[PDB]
């Protein structure tokens, strides 16, 4: 305990010596209150005038509108029985091992992460980089660790952030997670981690192609914070695959930063809290989405062998019942692996029958207890896979007029167009904020190319931004100068591995829509007189925006659909 944050805890208390307190009326139960000092500060989003311009009809739409307007932290999961305890280790061990079969655990360097930070993801951390005094600081704490030992990783509240040295740690140890991609589908079976939005669709359908029964996509309750210490150690039993020095820095990250976790929050009441928890997700962002997809993955397995009756009570599991346990994982354990589709906290699993939506007792033991459902209720299965929720989407199938096909990925338009007008901090001049309308244009254009108000709004904003004007923010391909219609092609036809025959498509209609009707459940306002006045009109809106960034060079995008054609 205290003898692995102490020191953390020490450090900031000497920073603050003239305003410590230890206030006896902290509103902390789950967390460890150890003490605050004097503090004052705080970002809302704002709104990008190019996309709202270009996209009138909505101005008058709450569920756009609202979007750019504007308890589960302080909570503790049980320990579980011995029996789940057995099935987790057992299932997270052979989890490991498969993932490492084709890779090799290593360190990521100085050198990738200093290009990293070149390239975004002292002031900015760009220039502590190149301030060896930085670097003399990382090794202080990296020989720190190397005794079993922390002073300067501490998270900050506000999504938890670190100083940089903290962040390279991490990166040096556990990087390689996803730099060297161990959460790709060919490598966890399971997994989609670099698969891009316009796979994801293709994924889902090839799922649905195996004997069972429903689809099952429940959504775990607050994800983040119900990860159990149990999870956290099955999760540093990466450091079994790992050696000489990478092992220990691994393991220090695991036993300092993760399962012993020391936080800074502000309390109106401006006094800095200094609270400490061993439980719950505390990471990178990009660490956690690969421990989350490992966890949800193990979760996932164990809720198949409970359905399929490989274990009969979690309360303990007997010697022969863990040979049969580990039995199933050797002899069908990538098959099961296969049947699903996960991305972090989020999962879709068409399991070998229906016996799984009311095997409920090993999940809800993990602590993985499912949203909006009662605790016994059974899961609602899904029959279609194009009904199925997945990373915030569902999937069309979609027929080209030359019978290829195309399995696209869809959501609310109303979400689409309502994030599109979002822009994230300040200081934007109007150029930066019109090359960002361009990456949400260029991003429709590849992946929402079958909603006609997105295509028709995605031509006005790339016909009002400058031509040769660089957009700027898994795969995103849009965020380019290219054509996009020769991004589409090497997107959907040439590197598609569901598509056989590679005839360029030549033109922008030769690219199907979805059903007029389809289109409007989705949330199109085609059929409004509103939405008929904004496109008869769309080369005012245009010109509107031209006269406001000045005399570039403009490209006329909207005689590519077949109505603007003279
Ligand atoms: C381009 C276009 C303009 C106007 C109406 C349209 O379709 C109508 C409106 C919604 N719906 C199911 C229809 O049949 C349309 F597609
Ligand atoms: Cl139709
Ligand atoms: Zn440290
Ligand atoms: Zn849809």
């Amino acid at each position: 305990n205290l003898d692995i944050i102490g020191k953390r805890i020490e450090k900031i208390k000497q920073e603050h010596e003239t305003s410590w307190h230890y206030d006896q009326d902290h509103p902390y139960k789950t967390w460890a209150y150890h003490g605050s000092y004097e503090t004052k500060q705080t970002a809302s989003s704002m709104v990008n005038g190019v996309v709202r311009l270009l996209t009138k009809p909505w101005d008058i739409i709450p569920m756009v509108t609202q979007m750019a307007m504007t308890e589960k932290v302080d909570t503790r999961t049980q320990e579980p029985k011995e029996g789940t305890k057995k099935l987790m280790k057992i299932t997270a061990e052979w989890l490991w091992k498969e993932l490492g079969k084709k890779k090799t655990p290593r360190m990521c360097t100085r050198e990738e992460f200093t290009r990293k930070v070149r390239s975004n993801a002292w002031k900015s951390a760009r220039e502590a980089v190149e301030d060896s005094g930085f670097w003399e600081l990382v090794d202080k704490e990296r020989n720190l660790h190397l005794e079993g030992k922390c002073e300067t990783c501490v998270y900050n509240m506000m999504i938890w952030y670190m100083w940089l040295g903290a962040r390279f740690l991490e990166f040096e140890a556990l990087g390689f997670l996803n730099e060297d991609h161990w959460f790709s589908r060919e490598n966890s079976l399971s997994g989609v981690e670099g698969e891009g939005l316009h796979k994801l669709g293709y994924i889902l359908r090839d799922v649905s192609k195996k004997e069972g029964g429903a689809m099952y996509a429940d959504d775990t309750a607050g994800w983040d914070t119900r990860i159990t210490l149990e999870d956290l150690k099955n999760e540093e039993m990466v450091t079994n695959h790992m050696e000489g020095e990478h092992k220990k820095l691994a393991e220090a990250i695991f036993k300092l930063t993760y399962q012993n976790k020391v936080v800074r929050v502000q309390r109106p009441t401006t006094v800095m809290d200094i609270i400490s928890r061993r439980d719950q997700r505390g990471s990178g962002q990009v660490v956690t989405y690969g421990l989350n997809t490992f966890t949800n993955m193990e979760a996932q397995l164990i809720r198949q062998m409970e359905g399929e009756g490989v274990f009969k009570s979690i309360q303990h599991l007997t010697v022969t019942e863990e040979i049969a346990v580990k039995n199933w994982l050797v002899r069908v354990g990538r098959e099961r692996l296969s049947r699903m589709a996960i991305s972090g906290d989020d999962c879709v699993v068409k399991p070998l029958d229906d016996r799984f939506a009311s095997a409920l007792t090993a999940l809800n033991d993990m602590g993985k207890v499912r949203k909006d459902i009662q605790q016994w209720e059974p899961s609602r299965g899904w029959n279609d896979w194009t009904q199925v929720p997945f990373c915030s989407h569902h999937f069309h199938e979609l027929i080209m007029k030359d019978g290829r096909v195309l399995v696209v990925p869809c959501r609310n338009q109303d979400e689409l167009i309502g994030r599109a007008r979002i822009s994230q901090g300040a200081g934007w001049s109007l150029r930066e904020t019109a090359c960002l309308g361009k990456s949400y244009a260029q991003m429709w254009s590849l992946m929402y190319f079958h909603r006609r108000d997105l295509r028709l709004a995605a031509n006005a904003i790339c016909s009002a931004v400058p031509s040769h004007w660089v957009p700027t923010s898994a795969t995103h391909e849009w965020m380019t100068t290219e054509d996009m219609l020769t991004v589409w092609n090497r997107v959907w036809i040439q590197e598609n591995p569901w598509m056989e025959d590679k005839t360029p498509v030549e033109s922008w209609e030769e690219i199907p829509y979805l059903g007029k009707r389809e289109d409007q459940w989705c949330g199109s306002l085609i059929g409004l007189t509103s939405r008929a006045t904004w496109a008869k009109n769309i080369q005012t809106a245009i010109n509107q925006v031209r006269s406001l960034i000045g005399n570039e060079e403009y490209t006329d995008y909207m005689p590519s659909m077949k109505r603007f054609r003279r």
